[PDB]
């Protein structure tokens, strides 16, 4: 249940990655930031938990968990470091997620099982310079020739692309069939025909690497496929139905941790004889804070629990992104202005908790898209 | 229309069953209740007979015998048909029936619950004044002990079901030297000697339910007509508005979910530029945040139901549940009217009450402000635990 | 005519008028705000005092029988008495910007003689019938008809939500000339109330403004003499579009008056309350509210006298007219909507006059033009405006 | 653009002139100063050379004998440019010079003001101490008479220009028992002996300026160092406030202005579902919403400027104007960024930078909190009249 009781598997890996975060991910979470590292060891020793494979099976070397656990560990681990957090989410979801829901078992032995430990992680390129809200628009195309499925054309905006040793590519096999047009890969990287653009300079998850995944007379065989050619687009779309609930747990772990920074500095600084806390406006935002946080919070509990109930949850995980996203920026800001100047610099994490929150409106479908997407199933259920 | 979550069977049916008592019995009368200020008598008597007046009694004192997210489950399909039934109700169940079912004894409970319990008699809850409200602590009512019995004085302000009810638990200050450990609570029958109704207020909404003054003047009642002990008044009051709380976030649930309701009903036939207003970005978004609020306040209710009913702290979230549901009635209200347009505006389309309807969830049991009081102290003390 | 500075100190005339009109209001106003608004009656001794003072025809030359003022006048004058009377206001709304305003700016001198000086003392009103029940946000889908026949035009039709239809004795009415023309096939036309072949719908039973009639204006067969066209042929979409311009600064002006009077009742009562041991003007988040009800009212009426300014400076103000009455418009219904929170209880009964200010404040939302129509508005202009 | 009733000749000219340099010499190291945080030495030299860094001061003192309305359009055209640059030239023209020209004498105005006011030399303003910024009474850095001199003693924070600056404005207690009334500001070179810079601050935004603390040991000054009477320090650290608030609103303005002119140009450029992002009715939406919180913030400050050129109260104006405006600033820079997609969260656009840039109008200069309760209090004073 929700908060109303959690089973003791789910609090018992809750105490689990709270312990991680604080011991492994805290102390590294300024320096990540600050030099934009990739946090190798601290991700190799969450593959060792299990944390990179949670729902994947464990004959397949996964956790064997459910996606209310992985709710729970993206914002746990999400509130030690979003980075951290992103890349965790990324193999979790968008690489792993669709090879185990759509692949061959040999697809699933070859391309899940080698990415659960740590050793390995995946990455998902569905957007592409000319669109990414659009994403049906996809112009990199894929040719049958011989034994080879041919990719041409540029992918944007990659997660993990700089550390990633497989993609999950959404390609066009016929962009006059639109979006029945689109077809699903799996492409080893590196790999020839492959070149990875310059990493991106981002305002925020700085310990992520972005970067444009380039395809130029790309060859790679027939059986790569995942699916039947034109399933892509329904394998991306339900591929970012699950994303969705990570990003949403993510904005979760960025939103409350932005709280606890502001209650503990409210606590302790003193304004006009006594600490901020005494004060009515700053007890209103700090109530305003964990309002929306625990609301967006059993948002996306829910969809995560309809998933594992194998009941609908499309709107659901699109509120719950919604919510947790925005929520994330609002008490992320409010934190910093709690803070006052020691909001503004680098001797507090505040100002890096606004930066990693506001990618969260954006990356899985903008809060746009996720409004359009809420009103499309609304209006279907009056119907 | 919600997907969520995984209701029991006997909830289920519940929500079933209300919702088709609403839309058979009360959506038809909603109109003439909020226009003509009519107390909608006949059913609430049904409702009485059902069970919805007393859900958390247990079923040997004449109640249903159920648990509080039944009870959310069904003030939410019920103010969904009429606003007015809603809070008679709630009244009933949480301010009245509550405190007596925590507090009283035996003999309290068979002579002042079962009588209350199906639909002949209601009570209400007094503890407001016209000096104080959120400062509900400042109650300056007085009891006085003379004799065998309590001499009451002052003036209870703001009562709902006032002209309606047959009882009421009464807040009266046996002490004012000492503040709010200086509160008792009382069982005062109505009519009675010594009591005066005031006028019934004018409302913006809520029409169809009566609130006036209690006018207490050299009011005697038995001694035994206490609630508790002398002092215990204040967290007799206090721990009833706890619960009341989600009972007012489910009544602004209802408002929320028949405003939106409308809004989609008529969005999809109303044509604009070619094409049903469903087809504008403009309004698919107004309809998207819509659902969200409504959506989100439903989980934060349902969690303090299930709290309760589990026997865990609730207060913080009580607090949170009313005070985002209260918020959400009037936001997806203004919406719908802003939908319908010139119709929102009009009478002969049900926005506008639900408008002025939802004005009130803001307000009693504890306004908005409190609301964010009570959740900042708590969060508080969570971090210092 | 009007300096920048104008704008931070008012010219001593308008000083003057502000205070006279705050004065007659307070007087005239406030003692039956209450009355128009439970009975639903419109204040006729009123606007005919108001009618005499000039204010019901501000921007009309003397020679007409107008005051001569100018259109920042007259949206300090909306705003003081719509902070007296909500209904009031827009009855003078309407007369000044929607029906003496088009007549003015597109009336040849025979049809002001006949239209606008009849109507600038309080004796007769006018109206504005553009909105169709099929049609209110898309001015340009206007399926009533106007024939021509000989000497008179012919028309069909029934216009929708004609505020002081019950009252007026003239409307500006919007029909098609030419259906196959769509927006460019619309005419204005000068009609006189009562007439043959017109008849009033039944009252609109509203939310808020309920001392204005509300009503549809039902054409069957309705004959009228042919120099009651304003303008020529097809030139109905402009006049509708340039007079909804005028208008919405008018609006404004009513909104910051509602706006203005349930700031002046919050403070007050706040400041009178005692909770806790103390005012309620003591507790922080009721300064909050305040501070935030001032800043969003003034900054209201700093748009809406720039709108009406840059009108009296004969520039554009298409975009600036639609942000004030966007802005003036929300910020009345969020301040009175903050000015019963602050009340409490008495904020939602009729001991107060909080509840009201909030009912009255729900239509600037929606009429001249709804809030989602400002924005297209406002967003379009903006973007020629890079272009 | 905006529109305004008719600009004096004098300040459409300055605003063109302001707006080409900003053009030419600003948005070309806009991204260069904030990332290598490098303070813009060159670009604000030669402002001092267009009288840009000293507007409202006499020409005969070396000044642009320009006024507040074109201190106002100046700040937010070169902060449309460089939200460093604007800070700079803000801390310059309000919180050193103002109060200069305010209360100095005619030999203090001589040698403060006159050399610092073509760019070669810059001051800064050093009333904030590390355990206080918003209770701004409660000052324990002291200064104690010796003689023909004064001796400061304490830690002032968060001193912008710190690093560049040749003197400082600074408040210190000469009479910590008189609380309020027992603070005195003075005139401070930069370098002497007895004051050291903290080290620069690492900031989220407006990168180009430096921020650090003075550190005052012993640190002596001559006697007519103090600029008023002593005791009046408090009311000189208000009244600069209320001035340089204009100016904070103003490079605001700017950022929020850059901030819409990116996304106007992007959304008219990028295309999505067969269409420009602006003929999407929520990007529509958006922009028009932009649009209107920065009129109407623009508005609110030339209030503000123009009620203190006419010598009139301004101080609730000023908060007004500086508290729209910031929060404007950030909403704006936002919803900049979303409409910019993934390309407004990093460095191929300027959106991100906008954003950072934005959020320090929020804190500095009084927080919106502080903006807030200043309102609050002139209202209330206004009324009780
Ligand atoms: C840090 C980062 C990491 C990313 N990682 C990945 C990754 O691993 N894999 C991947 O596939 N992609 C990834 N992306 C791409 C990301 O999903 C896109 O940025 C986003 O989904 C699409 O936006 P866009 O950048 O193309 O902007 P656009 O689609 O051009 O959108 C521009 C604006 O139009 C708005 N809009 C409003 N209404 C509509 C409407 N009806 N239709 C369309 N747009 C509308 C959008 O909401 C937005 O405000 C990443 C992006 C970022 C910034
Ligand atoms: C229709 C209706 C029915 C009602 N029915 C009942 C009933 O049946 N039983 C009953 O007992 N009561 C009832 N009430 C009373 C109701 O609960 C009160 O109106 C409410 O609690 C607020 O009290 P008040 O009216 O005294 O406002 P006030 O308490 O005077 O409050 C005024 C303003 O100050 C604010 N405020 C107060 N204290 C603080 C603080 N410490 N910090 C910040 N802000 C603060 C409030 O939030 C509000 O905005 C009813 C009220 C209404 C309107
Ligand atoms: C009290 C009152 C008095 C009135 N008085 C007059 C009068 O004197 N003269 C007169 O001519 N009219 C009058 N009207 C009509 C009024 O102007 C219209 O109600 C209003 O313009 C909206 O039209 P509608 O009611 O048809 O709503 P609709 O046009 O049906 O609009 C419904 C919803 O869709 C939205 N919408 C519509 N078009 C679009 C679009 N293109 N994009 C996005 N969203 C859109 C609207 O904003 C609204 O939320 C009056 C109305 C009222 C309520
Ligand atoms: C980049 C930068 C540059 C600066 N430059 C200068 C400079 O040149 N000169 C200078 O003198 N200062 C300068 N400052 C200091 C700045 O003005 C202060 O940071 C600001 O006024 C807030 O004070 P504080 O940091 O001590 O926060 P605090 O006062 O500790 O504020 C903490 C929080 O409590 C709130 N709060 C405080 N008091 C109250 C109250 N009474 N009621 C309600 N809420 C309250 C605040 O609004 C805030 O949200 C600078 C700061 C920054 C970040
Ligand atoms: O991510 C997805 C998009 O990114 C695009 C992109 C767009 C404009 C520019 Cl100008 C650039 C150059 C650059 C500059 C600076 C860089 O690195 C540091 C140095 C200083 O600060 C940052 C890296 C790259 C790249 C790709 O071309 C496009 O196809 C993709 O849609």
């Amino acid at each position: 249940y929700q908060s109303v009781e959690l089973p003791e598997t789910h609090q018992m890996l809750l105490q689990t990655c709270r312990d991680f975060a604080e011991k492994e991910l805290f102390p590294i979470a300024a320096q990540v930031d600050k030099e934009h590292l990739f946090p190798a060891a601290q991700v190799k020793k969450m593959g060792g938990l299990g944390l990179l494979a949670m729902d994947v099976p464990e004959e397949l070397g996964g956790a064997g968990l459910d996606y209310l656990a992985y709710a729970i560990a993206m914002e746990e681990i999400s509130r030690g470091c979003a980075s951290t957090g992103v890349i965790m989410s990324v193999n979790n979801s968008l690489y792993l997620g669709p090879i185990l829901k759509f692949g061959s078992k040999e697809q699933k032995q070859a391309w899940v099982t080698p990415f659960t430990s740590g050793d390995k992680i995946g990455c998902f390129a569905l957007s592409e310079p000319g669109n990414g809200s659009d994403a049906g628009a996809a112009s990199t195309t894929a040719r049958a020739e011989g034994d080879s499925w041919v990719l041409n054309g540029t992918k944007a905006w990659i997660t993990n692309a700089w550390e990633a040793s497989a993609a999950v590519v959404f390609a066009s096999t016929d962009r006059a069939l639109q979006n029945k047009g689109i077809s699903a890969f799996l492409v080893p990287m590196p790999t020839p025909g492959l070149t990875l653009g310059k990493k991106e300079d981002k305002l925020g998850i700085r310990g992520s690497s972005t970067a444009n995944l380039i395809f130029e007379d790309c060859r790679i065989p027939k059986d790569s496929i995942l699916g039947e050619p034109g399933m892509g687009f329904k394998i991306a779309m339900q591929t970012l139905d699950m994303g969705r609930i990570g990003i949403a747990s993510q904005a979760l772990g960025i939103a409350q941790t932005a709280l606890d920074c502001a209650v503990n500095y409210a606590e302790n600084r003193m304004a006009f004889g006594a600490p901020l806390t005494k004060l009515q406006v700053i007890q209103f935002k700090l109530a305003d804070m964990a309002l929306a946080l625990e609301s967006a919070r059993l948002l996306t509990w829910r969809a995560a629990m309809l998933k594992d109930n194998k009941k609908p949850f499309i709107k659901e995980a699109a509120m719950a992104k919604l919510a947790a996203s925005e929520a994330a920026t609002a008490i992320s800001h409010q934190a910093i202005q709690i803070l006052g100047g020691m909001g503004y610099v680098t001797e507090m994490p505040a100002e890096r908790h606004y930066r990693d929150a506001r990618i969260t409106e954006i990356y899985e479908g903008t809060s746009e898209i996720q409004r359009l997407v809420i009103a499309g199933h609304l209006l279907r259920s009056y119907r």
